[PDB]
């Protein structure tokens, strides 16, 4: 799906800078033009309005290239005259996108007077001032309800003369109003535009004279974890290579010794060897249960799957990244086969076939032949533990193997040799190694939002949504391995990679605060060493907001934590700081569902109205805004916060 | 556009009842089958899942119809395969319509067991059990987040055998909580289905020998406020007419006296005259501010403009309702000609041409080519003040003698039929009585709907949206009249007529409270008489929760209510209530828009946060949730509140 020019925003340079708009294109026009990546429609204006058709926002013209926010566009073709127009640039570390420029494209110049009274062009063909206050940062004459401004990111901001500033990014808002904007400045697209690009670091960064960080972007299987560790131990260096799975992990120990009579150190939560080799490998979760880097302890350390975007293992890279050098490294290796801006391509091997309607079993509307599971070894991918089980007993039912695995089930409920259909969850990733006959992917992820509600504080959200590049990557990836493989899917669309939610971050002081005994202050240090490499996933800034609110919770509940963290839930710190709230008060709980069973045995001495700190659920409860420990991070939510428009 | 079937529930034939969805179409397939209302698939089972271009709900197919909420369908065909099906029902009260099912429907047949344990059908192919607990009404095992629900709007309510029990059109929250569901019977389909298709509404009724309240819907232009009052008077009864706009009121009583034989009495703020006639025209205001109806004073009461959706017409209907019968009436008539349900169609007298891209004047995305307007009398449509107060400007920049015109401004239109180009608001129709050569609609309009978004309590939120069809035709009837006319228009769709806003029924105590000495309690029973009588614009019945709210809102200062009174602004009452609360707390306003100027003056005495009671826009000053009255609030948050699904 390509993105489509619906419209344009129509500029004036004589007199005082005025606009208005021009819608081009209709819906149909635009689904089927999105479908087609054929526009045969002229651009015209500098200021293109363009929708994905899930999202509608601005695209602007400057020195021959159409730019606009990653966040938006993703990675996506333009749809042109002769058909989809790839991207000539991607910066998701800029939120920077661009595409040549269209024939019919007028383009902007850049400023050239350093004037610092700017004009923003908003979708609705509004231009509204801004004083510069940075370099990338402008202050609002008058303060606006973010709704405003939304729709309008990849919009100019001007300067008197007309030329072009930069691009609308992101609104900063205090209690939702928006007070000033975020913009990529246009000297980011000089850069950007210059950048040496077609950028092959597919081999093993030599080990530098000085600290230094390198990526290594290599197709899967090409050795990033095995076979570069091997060389690099063989120059006589000690490395420590970082992994998200526990499965594999522990399965480097056979394979290293095998491939290159290696015995490696194992460190996991669940086992840890200590050989004495000079390769180590390790998860992120235990390395950083470990405390980190050890001084001394290794020259090179790799960080494989770096593109992965749990809090584990940001906070973890995070920590690599933030002491790595002062303990010794000399090199720092982020490795992936799927950077940020990576879209998925035709695998040589893998025969991808859409799912039709017909065949005996339902599966996320569409249907599954039986006739393409019965025999053989079979992965199928749900979103959700519920789906997994009905899924895993409608196929027992019919007298196929099936089994189902996610979250808390032993692995070994997955049978290795003879027929079976595996019915999993994402969890399949860091508890099972094992390849498949064929994969069958519903294409859908369930995630996790911050939503600063002001009701009273903040909430976080559960959703299910659209795969993105590196979800369906991973999933089609469990077949064709050196094996011919079938994988079938529900739909072809995938969401852009390289980008995550505040909610992850939220979670990463949540595991500072209830696994690593790391203080809030400790957590945004390492997340900002994070945040501060090019090259890595990218999220908004919300460090501060995030360590002000954990840094009031203080003196939790041992016990409440202790079990919190026993069930293994998301935010074991946050609930388990709520329950004891809700106990230092014989207050009930939110509500009284799975997730506050920690309070459970006290039912019976429990009423009066919740003192609710944050949303996590349904609340079913009646509240009381007047706990202390409330009203603190009601004003927590004053901070400056940036938000995407 | 049509609405189309986008895929299916299919339901178990045996054993418990479970459920799962087939897909069958997919977004451009859709859209281009609602253009089309040509839809050749086949249809299978009985639980359809539809949608239009905006929104996606479920469709019941119930003893050869397929049945589904009027708040999803509105009047729109059903795609078929011989073409678009039309509305073979439309029961904008019990919010049902129905559609002769489509070749290869099959049906779910009427319950005859009487079971209590009923089972609600999701659009996620979802069971959930609920208990019956009254013809309609339901109550969840299981209390969920209403985002759960949404969408399953037009489901059905099954009985343990799978028989039909209900549709499912709207759920009871707490807090956003739903507990409860609330559905169509099944028998009330069964009667709608013995009754009349067809039914005459279109002459006036003879005048009964008891109290009756009948409708009337007939053409603009049939006499409905000029000759039908004229006979009845012209047969000896006594007839109070009344209308919404004083313009209009004003002329009626002009126009009786020199085309239909004597002087009527007149009764508006701005001008009253007492005849002695058996005739008296009245705007609904002023019969609010007269009380009433005074006993034994009229055998008629006829309620123009029924279709009227604004506060002071509902209130003003409401208390006729409550009140004819007991004030001696024999008769009520509720006269308009757009009912509820109601759909604009060709017009014999007016040419309707949609604008283009090509034309000198932009407007709404388009343009309009000041050929179209040169000489002449037009009227120009647009959302706002500010967007007439802009064209009434370029427009005479181009030479062209423009005038804008909305609240605020006198009637300084000029009627001297001499040329000119009127840019205006909707106040038009109640400021204005002239027609035109031409009329040009942006097709957009601005509306207010309510949030219960607790934080603290709810918001009132204005947003500009799509017009629905009276407003289309009340806007296009401003040209054509007896002559041939032009209408010129920006979007060819139209918004379901018949239904409006929660927050409109909070206008309605506002003014009681400001205008008409009425407490709360009296208000209820008004809105209660209008909401229980059928035929008339429906809304949800949130009568006892704002009730409670006004009911708290005790001992406000007199001189900000009467600033905020004659300012004009929408909600006089709680304006002025928040403005009260803070000017005693020696607080700020929430902001310093216009909206609360009355504080103006007492700024440099102003200080610390807001006592924030509720949002009416945007808060841009800090607020403390302290103050008794936003506690109050607060708990009036927690009734049961249906909202539609
Ligand atoms: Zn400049
Ligand atoms: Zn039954």
């Amino acid at each position: 799906g390509s993105v489509v020019i619906v419209g344009r925003i129509i500029l004036s340079g004589s007199g005082s800078i005025t606009a208005y708009s021009q819608q081009t294109r209709g819906l149909l026009g635009c689904i089927i033009t999105s479908l087609t990546g054929r526009d045969k429609n002229q651009v015209e204006g500098e200021v293109q309005v363009v929708s994905t058709a899930t999202q509608s926002f601005l695209a602007t013209c400057v020195n021959g290239v159409c730019w606009t926010v990653y966040h938006g566009a993703g990675s996506k073709t333009l749809a042109g005259p002769k058909g989809p127009i790839t991207q000539m640039y991607t910066n998701v570390d800029q939120d920077l996108v661009g595409w040549q420029a269209p024939p019919g494209a007028r383009s902007l110049t850049p400023c050239t007077c350093g004037s610092s009274d700017l004009y923003l062009v908003t979708r609705h063909a509004d231009v509204i001032p801004v004083r510069r206050r940075g370099d990338s940062r402008g202050s609002l004459l008058s303060p606006r309800p973010v709704s405003y401004l939304k729709g309008s990111s990849g919009g100019p901001l001007l300067c008197p003369s007309g030329h072009a500033v930069g691009i609308f990014r992101a609104a900063v808002c205090t209690r939702g109003v928006a007070k000033a904007v975020d913009f990529v400045p246009v000297e980011s697209m000089e850069t950007t535009m210059r950048s040496p690009v077609f950028t092959d670091n597919s081999s093993p960064p030599a080990v530098p004279q000085s600290f230094q960080v390198a990526h290594l972007h290599a197709p899967t299987g090409s050795g990033k974890s095995t076979k570069v560790p091997a060389a690099y131990a063989a120059q006589g260096y000690k490395v420590l290579v970082l992994n998200p799975s526990v499965a594999a992990t522990l399965g480097f120990g056979a394979y290293m010794s095998k491939a290159h009579g290696i015995d490696p150190n194992i460190r996991t939560g669940v086992r840890t060897i200590t050989t004495g080799a000079p390769v180590t490998y390790s998860t992120y979760g235990k390395f950083l249960a470990d405390g980190g880097c050890s001084g001394g302890a290794y020259d090179i350390i790799i960080c494989d799957e770096c593109h992965s975007t749990d809090s584990t293992t940001i906070l973890g890279i995070g920590t690599v990244l933030d002491q790595a050098e002062t303990a010794g490294a000399r090199l720092v290796v982020l490795a992936t086969a799927t950077p940020p801006g990576s879209v998925t391509v035709p695998h040589p091997n893998i025969e991808e076939v859409a799912l039709s309607n017909t065949g005996e079993i339902p599966f996320y509307g569409k249907a599954i032949p039986i006739e393409a599971i019965r025999g053989g070894r079979h992965l199928i991918f749900c979103h959700s533990k519920k789906k997994c089980d009905e899924l895993a007993a409608k196929l027992s039912g019919l007298g196929i193997n099936a089994v189902a695995y996610y979250r808390g089930l032993d692995v070994s409920v997955i049978p290795t040799i003879g027929d079976v259909v595996v019915v999993a969850t994402d969890a399949l990733m860091t508890g099972y190694t094992g390849d498949f006959d064929s994969v069958i992917d519903c294409n859908t992820c369930v995630t996790q939002t911050v939503d600063f509600s002001l009701d009273p504080t903040f909430t976080i959200e559960t959703t299910t949504v659209p795969q993105d590049a590196v979800s369906r990557s991973q999933r089609r990836g469990r077949t064709g391995r050196g094996r011919r493989g079938i994988y079938r899917f529900v739909t072809p669309g995938e969401r852009p990679s390289g980008m995550f939610d505040s909610s992850v971050l939220c979670e990463c002081y949540d595991a500072g605060c209830a696994w690593y005994e790391l203080t809030p202050a400790e957590t945004s240090v390492r997340l900002r060493a994070y945040l501060n490499t090019p090259g890595l996933p990218v999220c908004q800034d919300h460090l501060e907001f995030w360590e002000s609110v954990f840094t009031g919770l203080t003196h939790i509940d041992a016990h409440f934590l202790s079990q919190t963290k026993q069930a293994g839930d998301n935010f074991p710190y946050l609930v388990a700081y709520q329950a004891t709230v809700c106990a230092r008060a014989q207050a009930p709980p939110p509500s009284w569902d799975q997730m506050w069973k920690c309070l459970i045995r006290l039912k019976p001495t429990l009423h009066g109205p919740t003192p609710l700190l944050y949303r996590l659920g349904a609340v079913q409860n009646e509240v009381t805004l007047t706990h202390p420990i409330t009203k603190y991070i009601m004003a927590c939510m004053s901070a400056d916060l940036e938000v995407v428009t």
